[PDB]
């Protein structure tokens, strides 16, 4: 089995291994990639996902979010709190400002501490899910706009022909703005592209130890588990790693960089939080693999996960008897 310790590996296809999405997907699987529940890809030195970024202050962030943390340092929620509209250049002020702004720090492993000792006194502002793209029309390679829709490949595989579109996410980040535990909608893969600026330090679960991680989260959030049976889909919920290695729950940690890929997979936990300010794009897929992981995720039914359109024609297909109650929660 490869790599069976389930380590987050990295990779660095060429200009001819960039050419084709779904056959490196599936090489990275061959080696185990998935195993760890994420992995780095870092594009071959050639390419570029746009000329430059000198016009992006424009963009405006319609909801920005202040997240307001309960709890203790190393266990916490957090919740969204809108704030009025801002630019990107509004925002990107406000992320250097002296308030809001990165802390001195010696290397990332300084900042990582600084983080889980400090995150919870403070209410940092992400401006995230903007529909929308920064890949240029003309990159052809791993532009996360035009990749093969989920639509697309259910189709392929079962037959079955369905309603619903897949855009990317643009995700603005400050110091301090956090990514709470959850595993992607209908335990869908990720790819996330940091375009600019500061890092994201990830954390993840392996896939088959998932469950290890909700059950730590149950005793965690006890009140949160009895509301609902899979709170996580609420996307609230942070465990700090000093906590995971108390409790014995498997993890690893990467920390991101401008310019550089991850891919989370099914069924993998993720979690991590912006080092200043940032602009990441990102966006769903599947590929053959994942329809077993549709076909077991969990739902939100307590009607607070609240998600997209297409998520209907996942659960009608593929969770049939799920259909009806989950549809109560968006309803
Ligand atoms: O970048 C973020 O804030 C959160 N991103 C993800 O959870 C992802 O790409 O799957
Ligand atoms: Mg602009
Ligand atoms: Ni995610
Ligand atoms: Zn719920």
């Amino acid at each position: 089995a490869q790599n069976p310790n389930c380590n987050i590996m990295i990779f660095h296809p060429t200009k001819e291994e960039f050419n084709d999405f779904d056959k490196y997907i599936a090489y990275m699987e061959s080696q185990g990639a998935h195993r760890a529940g994420l992995a780095k890809i870092i594009p071959p030195k050639e390419w570029k996902a746009r000329e430059t970024y000198d016009n992006i202050s424009e963009i405006l962030i319609a909801t920005p979010l202040q997240q307001v943390a309960s709890g203790r340092a190393g266990v916490f929620t957090q919740y969204h709190k809108k704030k009025k509209a801002m630019t990107v250049g509004e925002y990107r002020h406000l992320a250097n400002s002296k308030k809001y702004q990165t802390p001195p720090h010696q290397n990332f492993e300084d900042l990582e501490r600084k983080y889980w000792k400090n995150r919870i006194y403070n209410s940092p502002i992400y401006g995230a899910d903007i529909s929308g793209s920064l890949f240029d029309e003309n990159t052809k390679q791993w532009n996360l706009g035009h990749l093969g829709t989920i639509q697309d490949l259910l189709e392929k595989e079962c037959g079955v022909v369905i309603e619903g579109v897949n855009t990317p996410y643009l995700y603005f980040g400050m110091w301090k703005t956090t990514f709470a535990w959850h595993t992607e909608d209908m335990d869908l893969y990720s790819i996330n592209y940091l375009h600019l600026g500061e890092p994201k330090t990830w954390y993840v679960v392996p896939p088959e130890h998932g469950q290890r991680l909700e059950r730590l989260a149950r005793e965690l959030f006890p009140g949160s588990s009895r509301g609902c049976g899979a709170f996580l889909r609420h996307k609230v919920a942070l465990i700090s790693p000093t906590v995971l290695k108390e409790n014995g729950i498997p993890f690893n940690r990467i920390t991101q960089e401008a310019g550089e890929f991850m891919v989370t997979f099914p069924y993998g936990y993720h979690a991590g939080f912006n080092h200043g300010f940032n602009c990441a794009e990102a966006i769903n897929f599947a590929t053959p693999r994942w329809i077993d992981y549709g076909k077991m995720a969990s739902q939100c039914s307590c009607g607070e996960a609240r998600v997209t359109f297409s998520m209907d024609a996942f659960v009608r297909i593929l969770q049939p008897e799920r259909y009806d109650l989950w549809k109560r929660g968006q309803d």
